[PDB]
């Protein structure tokens, strides 16, 4: 059971590197359009263990994180073998779930057991692969 407000919208975001103009803030702009050409999808360099993070600004009790994958270019696969991690205000892990793939689905809903965290991080565990997210939405436990 989760609230409906997406508390990641408009928050500070960052990522391991930036390529092709794909600013980290594109995953928290309020627009889940998955076509990279419509400018709302992030992109890091091709690198090992690429990551992306949003700072919620305060510790919140997180119940759901929703990832929206890139959809154009036949490169949706790059979002595979990754972790979704929640960190506290000291940047220590308070929760971690691993996923092998989204299975062609355009989105992934990740549920957390009422976890108090300030940061939400997506981490690829693959070599030489860029991280691109169309949007990451985060909802409080109800
Ligand atoms: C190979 C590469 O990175 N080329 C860049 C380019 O992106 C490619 O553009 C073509 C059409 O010309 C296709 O849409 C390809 O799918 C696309 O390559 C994909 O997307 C890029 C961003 C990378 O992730 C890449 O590895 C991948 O295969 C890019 O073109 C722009 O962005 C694309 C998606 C598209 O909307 C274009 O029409 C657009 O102008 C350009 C300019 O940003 O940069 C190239 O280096
Ligand atoms: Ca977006
Ligand atoms: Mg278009
Ligand atoms: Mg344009
Ligand atoms: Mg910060």
């Amino acid at each position: 059971p989760v609230e409906t407000e997406n508390i990641a919208r408009g928050k500070q975001a960052s990522q391991s590197s930036t390529a092709h103009g794909g600013a980290a803030t594109r995953a928290v702009d309020g627009n889940v359009d998955s076509d990279y050409g419509h400018h709302s999808v992030t992109h890091t360099n091709f690198e090992d263990n690429a990551w992306w993070q949003v700072d919620l600004g305060k510790t919140e009790n997180v119940g759901k994180v929703k990832l929206y994958n890139r959809g154009d270019g036949n490169v949706a696969n790059r979002l595979s073998n990754f972790d979704v991690v929640l960190l506290n205000e000291a940047k220590q892990e308070v929760a971690r779930q691993h996923f092998d793939s989204l299975n062609g689905k355009a989105e992934l809903e990740v549920f957390f057991t009422a976890k108090d965290a300030r940061y939400v991080k997506v981490e690829l565990k693959t070599k030489n692969t860029p991280l691109s997210l169309a949007e990451v939405e985060v909802f409080r436990s109800a």
